[PDB]
């Protein structure tokens, strides 16, 4: 597995960014042909967002031919709700860039049939044959999306209940526990490791003992993330403060092996 | 892969005879599509294999079209033996249900070629496609039936030469001399097959086992641990195995899996 | 996984010759059945190759149907050139048995296009189908041929800068001038080496006690790419006791006495 060690989160955004922008254009997508991007929520794809923005506003890629899947919605919300995941993706991203409709995917929280409305959304991702590219955050305990940990490697979109500290986190609802929504859909660990490759966004010191896992660590199913390094081509890029669990050999290892790539970062 | 922390090995038993119930009625298996069940022998399973009997006499499930498949045999030993794997999967389960004398798979601890015999056992399970789902127990050291520990996660069913340790173990039950000293056993490759494994775990000197098989990382010295690359594994266990885990691990899985513990 | 514990590497290296004997003779090759047999190079398998030709000179095994890939070439080295990989399977192995030139396959260093020519010898392998068994080493810290620790364990064959650590060792070959000492090699992949049938680990001194240890006992691992091979179907390490200095007492009596009957005669 690939460690990028950069020293802040803007650089962070800047070489994911980059680096979605690398595979796009390698790729030459078409209308036959669509370039498909697996997409997460939350501040830290926050920087890379902007950066693509500004990318694709400076003429350097086009997304007319990505085609997009979310990872997560929550169950009972409008969808045009400002809390949904729809309109962080749509207010911090699609409105900023030349996307069609027809290629935007995302989970719809409010069907009245989760497991076809999950099933639907496998159909639809396998209609394409692959995620080319898969980009994501982890959780402080090494969980990736809505799967808890001691997920199986091969689970499959479904509804999650949302943890009882997920919950209060979120507590966007007026400072109101009982507005927060009880279940969240979400895409499974196999639906992840499906995708060519996987690319894991992880700053700030509290993903620290995370980043240990998946690097250092060994295949633990307590830490999903861990799994990553049984995929064929995956990537963790990473800030100096998620780093200080690590070895220091750890960090000079990887920052002088991927020492090329990290030029201009 | 699931935990399922109970307190004690009644309610483990129980627990899992209700899983394998589940299972079989999900399944509505027929004459055309049967369920395929494996199963393990021991103190352990003992529990499961009661509360199963139980259920069955009160109209909650059949066998009539379970298809069965057992891990292990003695070789050498005549089948009738009391001391055969046969003789405890039917004195303990299979004379008290409706289940079909043709759907009973053993193992045959005495034909002229070993090899052929358990190539026999692992072409017959693959007529059936697949085993549904999978109960076994797991050694002290983590190993699956009779397979060592460090064995190939891709190992097939296969003649298996006793440690001295099961066989000074065995020695109550006959003297060392007439303990048999091979065994046939299932691979764990022929286990990791299945589309289901249900462990069930029991007593003090399974907690380095449990702690492996759950804290511990995917490592082919504790067999148990290759679970975590399954699909569809879950341990069943009570407090005694669970000593050498941390106390965030036994409160995670048991406020995790709360709804499915309620009635146990 | 195996773990086969002998005293010493001249032992280690007659296991590993009596294995390769007993697998090629067990598949008893032809024409159009060859075994595949797949190589690697340096002072540890150099034990294997001098107990596999006695064997051969005494009439116990022939590589007339034998087929070999080897892991490694240096790019830009004249493949005569008596450093290059070829060389030295050549002068230690290949000049002293029955084996044929059309079935000796090794990578070309020298082509002016190194993603063809690691294609084609993909190519070559998956047009037998499988190597039957694969002989190799390890790094002092778990890795495979050229592959970096933290390779997927679906690398393919590719081309790989050397570490300076590697350059610095191998200035010795080159009159102590690292500036001859080659930039790049062709190795094959971790994807590669699991697609083998078997793989048979050679493991000798006590450099190399931190690798054997992450191996044996430690847990599947991407930092110590040797660990995978916990996850392979038939993998088999062959290793002497200086090696075995980091492991636990039971470890080594555990395998020493799962493998006696296989160990007598070593
Ligand atoms: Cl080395
Ligand atoms: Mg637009
Ligand atoms: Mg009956
Ligand atoms: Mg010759």
């Amino acid at each position: 597995m690939r460690l990028i060690p950069l020293k802040a989160a803007a650089q962070v955004g800047k070489w994911a960014a980059a680096h979605i922008v690398k595979r796009i254009n390698e790729f030459q997508p078409t209308a036959e042909r669509p370039f498909v991007l697996g997409l997460p929520t939350g501040g830290t794809p926050l920087a890379t967002y902007k950066a693509l923005i500004e990318m694709h506003k400076a003429g350097e890629v086009s997304f007319k031919h990505v085609v997009t899947f979310n990872m997560d919605e929550y169950v009972g919300l409008a969808a045009d709700h400002p809390e949904s995941y729809r309109s962080f993706m749509y207010n911090n991203f699609f409105n900023h860039i030349d996307i069609q409709e027809e290629n935007i995917n995302l989970l719809n929280g409010n069907t009245d049939d989760h497991e076809a409305e999950c099933k639907r959304y496998e159909d639809k991702i396998k209609s394409y044959g692959k995620i080319n590219l898969f980009m994501g955050g982890v959780g402080n305990d090494g969980h990736i999306a809505f799967n808890e940990p001691a997920s199986s490697l091969s689970s499959r979109t479904r509804i999650k209940t949302l943890t009882e500290d997920t919950r209060i986190a979120n507590s966007f609802f007026d400072g109101d526990i009982n507005q927060v929504p009880k279940y969240a859909l979400t895409i499974g660990v196999g639906t992840l490791l499906d995708a060519q490759e996987i690319m894991i966004l992880v700053t700030g010191h509290n993903k620290a003992l995370a980043l240990q896992a998946a690097v250092e660590g060994s295949v633990n199913h307590l830490w999903t993330v861990s799994a990553l390094q049984l995929h064929p081509k995956a990537v963790i890029v990473c800030d100096e403060p998620s780093t200080q669990e690590l070895k220091v050999k750890t960090v000079k290892y990887f920052t002088e092996l991927e020492a090329k790539n990290i030029v201009g970062f």
